[PDB]
């Protein structure tokens, strides 16, 4: 299993996303690019449809932080646990964190944004964390690129659960 009991459907089928910062650490358009492409390889193997504000009231936010935010003021560090988004049901939920802690790239030599980001947006869309160690809903890292990305059976699986 990988979905979250407590009312897990968005009921929507056009999704809009909101990027609230960039971490400087990256490029802003290499950000956008990537997270970008992190929707819509979702979108590929879901109903849904994704779209980018700048501006208004977003469904799955895009935040970096580090220290204040309201989202545990001390954690792990450089390392460990990477994004740790949560999904809908228990009254809050269904937005894309990522810890700022990291030196986030999308390049073979620091913490690689996309296949944390697509684990983070399919969190957001009500799942958990998958248990087959294959599965980019699966939480341990492990790099890949985004020409290397694929999801796999659980991931593809456990959303059309839910939207299928
Ligand atoms: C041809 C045969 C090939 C065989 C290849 C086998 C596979 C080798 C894989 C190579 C890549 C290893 C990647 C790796 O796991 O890195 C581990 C981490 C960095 O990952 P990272 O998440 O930064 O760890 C963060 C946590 N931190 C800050 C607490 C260390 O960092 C560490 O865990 C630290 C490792 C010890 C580093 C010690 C460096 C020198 C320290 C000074 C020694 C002084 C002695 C006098
Ligand atoms: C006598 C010379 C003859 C000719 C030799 C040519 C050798 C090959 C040179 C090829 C150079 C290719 C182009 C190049 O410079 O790429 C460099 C990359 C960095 O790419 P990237 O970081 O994206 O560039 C960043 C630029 N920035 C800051 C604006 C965003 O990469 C780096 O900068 C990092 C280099 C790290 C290498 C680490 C080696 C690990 C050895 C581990 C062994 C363990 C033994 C215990
Ligand atoms: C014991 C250890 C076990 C390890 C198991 C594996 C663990 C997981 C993988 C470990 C990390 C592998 C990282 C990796 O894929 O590095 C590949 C690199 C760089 O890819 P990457 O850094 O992702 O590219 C970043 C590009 N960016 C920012 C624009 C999005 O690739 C290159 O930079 C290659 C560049 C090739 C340029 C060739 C250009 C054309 C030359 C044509 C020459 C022949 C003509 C006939
Ligand atoms: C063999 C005859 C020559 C054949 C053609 C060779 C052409 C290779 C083109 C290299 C283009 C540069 C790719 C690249 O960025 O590699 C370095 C990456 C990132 O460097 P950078 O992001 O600055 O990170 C540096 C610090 N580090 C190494 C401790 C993490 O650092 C890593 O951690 C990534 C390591 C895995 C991917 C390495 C891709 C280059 C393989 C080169 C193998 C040469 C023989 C050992
Ligand atoms: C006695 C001397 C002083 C002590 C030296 C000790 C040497 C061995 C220490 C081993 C443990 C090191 C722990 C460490 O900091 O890990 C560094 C990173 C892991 O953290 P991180 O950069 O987050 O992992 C990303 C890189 N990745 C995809 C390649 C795994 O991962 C890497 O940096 C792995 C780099 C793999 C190198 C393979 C050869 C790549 C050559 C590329 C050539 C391109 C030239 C442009
Ligand atoms: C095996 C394939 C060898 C390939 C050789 C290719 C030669 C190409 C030279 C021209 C390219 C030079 C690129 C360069 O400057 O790379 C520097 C890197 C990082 O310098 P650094 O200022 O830390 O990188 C800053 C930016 N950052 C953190 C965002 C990546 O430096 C590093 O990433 C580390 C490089 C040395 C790693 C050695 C660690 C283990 C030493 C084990 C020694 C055993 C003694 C027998
Ligand atoms: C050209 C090949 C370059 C690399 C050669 C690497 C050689 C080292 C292989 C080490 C295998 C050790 C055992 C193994 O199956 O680990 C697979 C892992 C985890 O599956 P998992 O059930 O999580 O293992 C659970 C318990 N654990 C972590 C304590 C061992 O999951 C992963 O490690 C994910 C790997 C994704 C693909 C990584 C790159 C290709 C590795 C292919 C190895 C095929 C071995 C049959
Ligand atoms: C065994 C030697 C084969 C030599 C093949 C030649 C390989 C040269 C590859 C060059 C590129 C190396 C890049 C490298 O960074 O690979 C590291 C991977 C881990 O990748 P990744 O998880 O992204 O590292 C990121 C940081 N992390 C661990 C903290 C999450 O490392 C792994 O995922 C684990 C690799 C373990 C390999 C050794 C497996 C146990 C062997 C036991 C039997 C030994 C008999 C001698
Ligand atoms: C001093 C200069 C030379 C140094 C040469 C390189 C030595 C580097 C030492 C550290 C190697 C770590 C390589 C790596 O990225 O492993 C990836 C993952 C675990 O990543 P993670 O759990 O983050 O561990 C990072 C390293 N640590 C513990 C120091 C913090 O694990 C995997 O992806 C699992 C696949 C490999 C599992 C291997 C099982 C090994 C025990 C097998 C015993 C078999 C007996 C029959
Ligand atoms: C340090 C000791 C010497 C080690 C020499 C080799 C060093 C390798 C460092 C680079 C690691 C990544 C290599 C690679 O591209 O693996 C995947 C390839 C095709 O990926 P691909 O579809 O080409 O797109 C690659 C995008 N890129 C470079 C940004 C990652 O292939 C696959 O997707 C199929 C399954 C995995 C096979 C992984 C090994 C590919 C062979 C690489 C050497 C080619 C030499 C002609
Ligand atoms: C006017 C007179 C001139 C006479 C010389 C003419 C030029 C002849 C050679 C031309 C080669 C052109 C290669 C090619 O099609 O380039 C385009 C694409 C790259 O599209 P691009 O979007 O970069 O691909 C994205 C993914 N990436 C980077 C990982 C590949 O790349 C590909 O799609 C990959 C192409 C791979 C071809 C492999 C063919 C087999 C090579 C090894 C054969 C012998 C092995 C023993
Ligand atoms: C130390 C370096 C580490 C990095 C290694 C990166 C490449 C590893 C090769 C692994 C080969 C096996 C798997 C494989 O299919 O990878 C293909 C990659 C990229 O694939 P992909 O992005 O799908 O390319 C699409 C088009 N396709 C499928 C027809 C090739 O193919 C490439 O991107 C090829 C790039 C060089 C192509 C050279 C073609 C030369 C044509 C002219 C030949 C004249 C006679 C020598
Ligand atoms: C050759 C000199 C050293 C070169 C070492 C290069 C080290 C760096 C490797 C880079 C890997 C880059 C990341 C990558 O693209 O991972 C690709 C996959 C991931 O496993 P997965 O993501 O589960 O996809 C599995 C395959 N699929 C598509 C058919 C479902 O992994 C694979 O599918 C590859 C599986 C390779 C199995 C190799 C087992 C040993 C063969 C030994 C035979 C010797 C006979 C004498
Ligand atoms: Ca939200
Ligand atoms: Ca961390
Ligand atoms: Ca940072
Ligand atoms: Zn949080
Ligand atoms: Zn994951």
């Amino acid at each position: 299993f990988r979905e979250m009991p407590g009312g897990p459907v968005w009921r929507k089928h056009y999704i809009t996303y909101r990027i609230n910062n960039y971490t400087p650490d990256m490029n802003r358009e290499d950000v956008d690019y990537a997270i970008r492409k992190a929707f819509q390889v979702w979108s590929n193997v879901t109903p849904l449809k994704f779209s980018k504000i700048n501006t208004g009231m977003a469904d799955i936010l895009v935040v970096f932080a580090r220290g204040a935010h309201g989202d545990f003021h001390a954690f792990d560090g450089k390392g460990g646990i990477l994004a740790h988004a949560f999904g809908p049901g228990s009254g809050i939920g269904g937005d894309a964190h990522f810890d700022e802690d990291e030196f986030w790239t999308t390049h073979s030599g620091g913490t690689n944004l996309f296949l944390t980001a697509v684990h983070a947006i399919g969190h957001s869309l009500g799942l958990g964390h998958s248990s087959d160690p294959k599965a980019v809903m699966f939480p341990t890292y492990k790099y890949v690129d985004i020409n290397t990305f694929r999801l796999s059976a659980d991931d593809i699986r456990g959303i059309q659960s839910l939207y299928g």
